[PDB]
């Protein structure tokens, strides 16, 4: 029996639970039973025997769970093997922290604790005999993560470059097509949900550079924040597009981590090039030096999206 | 101590020895110390304390290795935990199921025993306590079998489309620029070493729709050769290309599996499209219920290209 805690219940954590639920015969003919133990919100939970589906349907219902009890007490105190972190953020590394601190798996899809924390994170749960697991940190269902730490394990990654962030991708795309100015496509882009009413994290690349820092130390090479040079879009306009496109190129928010450099930024990219793709999708291009160049797209976000790449884990832990 | 025998010594099977020599350090703080015990060829082995590199310089040096022993007997016979099967095909399928009878693990690049006896092989590898490696099969360096089978392993994989043959790839892309006959592009193809004397295996689409049977069952779609719709690319011209163009397409040799479809044949791709890649390159589009659409491209061949899919599958058995 295999007892899952999950902590944080917005969108991705009841993501994690509607799979878990439409998907149970499957995942158990997999890595065998299981059972939520524990589900906490950011003020609430509920724990001991209960059903997924009541956890879920409380929340929508009342907008909160049934008990009191913080996820700091069902963290520290709840029976469980794995902890599904996907905490609501605007804690979580305490919460991870504490998690490895009583010898439990960790599967996270918050960015801030691998972006602070990296190596201190890893070797905690390499003391303790378990395993931080964090697909849906980075790229959502595309499979990045494991990608560069399992599939290309035995090759030397040079470089990484690719599109980390759906809703800039969205918007310059968007403003290709259009041709209209940046403050009119962001609020389109504001009507579609893809952008908040301070678009500010995705808009200024900080979310692409967070994501840009768990990559860089995933392939090896030690990074911070403060070492990313990050440039927004706010600055890219329709005639920028134009004189582009008069030369064979588009625009796209890239990150990269390579020998030379470690930014984000609007780049200059051929329209038939891999990473000129358009829309809300990420994309990821790993220069390697035995398996050549390896290249990977796919939705970078939502809450069945980010669910997925949340069990792709939790069978990479237990599926035998 | 992990032992590795080595069965087919041409150009994969010496990729493997010399990427096995060249990683050895990073290899053995990834899964611990190994030795290869055994290597053999199509007539001879080289069998107890011997040195990889002593292998390797004979086998250039005389075209054989040290002893009359064959394959078959270093297979049923030698100390090994581990058997790479990188046979020259024009007996694997025999190396294949003695080596899992004998409770070995099992690693190969051969697409035949696969093709002919896909549920026959992974349910002998699972009746002992054992494994079946074949990211080399299909896709050369590009993840393909452990991205089907392991990332998205909870996913209900609904399609794959994809480009398994690089020198149709190229034949095809070059056919695009240079809008020459077929009969002058295959020369071109044969001079840079892409297509054999009698190119059939690749222009005929048989080697895609091998890997394509493969894909298939590697998904859970129970398929045999014969199911296959195979279409080469022998009778697309110059002028096809230009009827296409004028609409926007180029034309590529896709491999599809769905609910409609298992087919190989040419088909008209959108110049934007993902799948309109061009040159020897390899590409493959999974079509999901849970993680959406998961693109991925690379080189589908080569002998260190192929040597690394082999290594992949190695650390996928036993890094801990």
């Amino acid at each position: 029996m295999i007892k899952i805690a999950i902590v944080g219940f917005g969108t991705v954590g009841q993501g994690v639970a509607e799979l878990l639920i439409r998907k149970r015969e499957e995942i158990e003919k997999a890595i065998g039973e299981f059972k939520v133990t524990a589900v906490a919100d950011s003020k609430s939970s509920i724990s001991g025997d209960f059903s997924l589906v009541e956890a879920l349907r409380m929340k929508r219902e009342t907008g909160m769970l049934r008990d009191d009890a913080k996820a700091i007490e069902v963290v520290r105190s709840a029976d469980y093997d794995v902890l599904i972190e996907a905490s609501v953020t605007r804690e979580g590394v305490n919460y991870i922290r504490e998690a490895l601190k009583r010898g439990k798996h960790v599967v996270t899809s918050n960015k801030g604790p691998l972006v602070a924390e990296f190596h201190g994170l890893m070797s905690l749960a390499e003391r303790n005999g378990v395993r931080l697991m964090y697909e849906a940190t980075v790229g959502g269902a595309m499979p990045v993560v494991k990608l560069a730490k399992r599939y290309l394990a035995l090759c030397e990654i040079e470089s990484v470059k690719g599109i980390f962030n759906g809703t800039c991708n969205y918007i310059l795309s968007r403003m290709e097509e259009e041709r209209l100015p940046y403050e009119h496509i962001l609020k389109e882009a504001q009507e579609l949900g893809y952008a908040e009413a301070d678009p500010s994290y995705d808009v200024e690349g900080i979310d692409a550079a967070l994501k840009l820092v768990i990559i860089a130390n995933t392939i090896g090479v030690k990074a911070s924040y403060e070492d990313v040079e990050v440039t927004g879009i706010t600055q890219i306009t329709p005639e920028a597009f134009q004189v582009a496109a008069e030369k064979g190129y588009t625009i796209r928010l890239i990150a990269e981590v390579s020998r030379e450099k470690l930014k984000v930024s609007p780049r200059l990219v051929p329209f038939h090039h891999p990473l000129a793709i358009k829309g809300t999708m990420n994309a990821a291009m790993f220069k390697t030096d035995t398996a050549g160049s390896i290249f990977v797209a796919g939705r970078g976000a939502g809450k069945e999206e980010t669910a997925s790449a949340i069990l792709s884990d939790l069978y990479e832990i237990y599926a035998g």
